[PDB]
């Protein structure tokens, strides 16, 4: 197996099908990612989580690196063993979640020392496959100045992040290391980002700075003009996107692996995703509705447990209404994403998004 | 499959051990009953609980009364449909868990009506495989006087079920009916329990009032005296026993089945039940303890995860460190069951508790 190919089967547009062969196994593309912040995708053993579909899961140094650790962590075997997931894992460099849960920042890194080179120690002894560069996320709306800045010293961390982990041999043989894209929703900062990331040169590109207030339509006119400025032959990784739909219409612009805690963080509050748009099951409407969540998902949950089950669950406050509803969600963005992978191979990709959409809304 | 037939295929001293065959499955006795209070095994699905080698669960006449309603749940198709466990399911009478979250009691039952007819009337709405006779419980201590009005209360109460049950020809001829001995801790008021529900005559016999704060030497003295009362050739069931030494020793005694809520309630809580007594995982000596749980449990927790793991997830809060204690605690009752069984079968019982009680404590 080797450390990193990213290989594309089939195009439509904008959009690509393919394969991410890695160590620890392969990712299929268009990927969806569930998030596994304390060292647990929330309520669903990794077996389960492997048999909903999902390749590859996402931690992040953050979370990790206060508790429990990323010292013991490594003491331990790594996070593989840790938590019981064998297959590739990407880990966020920390940066997005301190300013998460009295923030002191400079050029060196944040204070709170998480600096780029900590950054990439940390996913390192994680025992992390896809390793991110630490960077500056540029809160939305940001003035261009403002944007400049934060993209401009973001350039500089991820050429640190570059070396840091360059420099480690049994990383540098065995992980591969993703650049951010940054810039807000600026087209000449984003240019000149994907320019200074392509001249470093790293495995994937992520599209940074997104999905943080600015909404659908901004979101999809920055990815109109963002995307194509990456090297075409490596993955483009949107992070933190999306709703079903944000999903859709980003892999029509180019996007080949996505994160998003919506499924499995709104799963437990009760919201459901449907081929019909999200339901809340919480709804008195469901008290005594035999159907299924989804009429047409072939997940455990819905082969199994009706809908007035699954509400009576969650309005009880039961642990197995989070795993069920949980359960169900990643199942549904897995077999979104394998819908997509498989219109990709067949032509037809542009119909699925006219057609999901039509019905979805 | 008969409606009931208890088999008894071996003794030790007053153990036995042997089989309950009921339309929905065989149970191998001696029982443990995991508890489903809200219409689940708390953090468990069914298949999970069936894993663990449980035969059937327990119900309670209260909690789903109250949510999701017992109508609601016989239009849906009833619990075993409901929660999706298809094998036997015994359900509580309500007296207990009334007394559980401005009660007004009376000759007719309590209000807060639940009666003696009703309560028989809401185990068959849910479709209850072993219905419990409607009771009085005795809080203790208990003055003789208060302990034989309410003993004499519930045997009134007994035949009062057992001519509702009857009456109603779908569960005379499909379920079965078990009464409970009351009388506190007083021989002759356990004698002339025991004696009035002889003449009635049910399907088991529950030991009712124990378990409510007189500790364990006062337990199995009154068990040594009240178990021998009861008819030999039904079951004996303890109700809400207990700790894996209660176990042991109710067994020694002449006792069959048994429920609680220790193994899921003090799992979620950190506490794990070990061959050498319970560890609480909270404990910072486990943080780094590669170690499972129980050396020798067979249980898939054990198989795959460390106490760091579950230590970790336990001190963060999360779902998954509640579903691993629970599943372990669970499985670790029945791997005791099983040993228990085995010896009983093998003419060993009386070293095993022995060597049991010698590690354990
Ligand atoms: N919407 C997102 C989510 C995660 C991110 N992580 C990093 N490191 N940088 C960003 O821009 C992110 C944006
Ligand atoms: N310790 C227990 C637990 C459950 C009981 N339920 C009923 N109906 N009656 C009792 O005496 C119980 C005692
Ligand atoms: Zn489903
Ligand atoms: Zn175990």
């Amino acid at each position: 197996r080797p450390r990193f190919s990213f290989s594309i089967a089939a195009r439509e547009g904008k959009a690509r099908t393919g394969t991410i062969e890695m160590k620890r196994g392969v990712i299929r593309t268009p990927a969806f990612m569930p998030v596994g912040t304390a060292a647990t995708v929330k309520a669903l053993k990794p077996e389960t989580v492997r048999a909903t579909g999902a390749d590859i899961i996402l931690g992040n140094t953050y979370h990790l690196m206060l508790r429990p650790g990323a010292e013991r962590i490594a003491k331990l075997g790594g996070l593989h063993s840790f938590m019981g997931w064998d297959r590739p894992i990407l880990t966020d460099s920390g940066g997005y979640q301190v300013m998460l849960s009295l923030t002191k920042q400079s050029e060196e890194g944040v204070t709170f020392m998480l600096s780029p080179e900590r950054s990439i120690e940390i996913q390192h002894l994680l025992g992390s496959d896809i390793v991110m560069a630490f960077d500056e996320c540029t809160p939305y709306p940001a003035t261009p100045s403002r944007a400049a800045s934060s993209m401009e010293r973001s350039m500089r961390w991820a050429k640190r992040s570059r070396d840091a982990f360059d420099s480690r041999k049994e990383q540098a043989e065995n992980a591969a290391l993703f650049g951010i894209q940054q810039g807000s929703v600026f087209e000449n900062l984003r240019q000149q980002s994907a320019d200074a990331l392509a001249e470093i040169g790293f495995d994937g590109y992520a599209v940074g700075g997104l999905a943080v207030g600015e909404g659908q339509d901004e979101m999809f006119r920055v990815l109109d003009f963002s995307v194509p400025m990456l090297p075409d032959d490596k993955p483009h990784y949107l992070m933190g996107v999306g709703k079903p739909d944000d999903i859709v219409g980003a892999v029509e612009r180019g996007i080949d692996m996505f994160d998003c805690v919506l499924p499995t963080r709104s799963g437990r509050n009760g919201q459901a995703f449907t081929w019909d748009g999200p339901i809340n099951i919480r709804n008195a409407r469901f008290s005594e509705d035999l159907k299924p969540l989804d009429s047409e998902c072939h997940c455990a949950v819905c082969q199994k447990w009706s809908r007035a089950y699954i509400h009576h669950l969650i309005r009880a406050g039961e642990i197995l209404g989070a795993m069920l509803m949980t359960e169900h969600n990643i199942a549904f963005y897995q077999q979104l994403m394998q819908k997509i992978r498989d219109s990709i191979s067949e032509g037809r990709f542009s119909q699925f998004a006219q057609d999901f959409r039509a019905r979805y809304f």
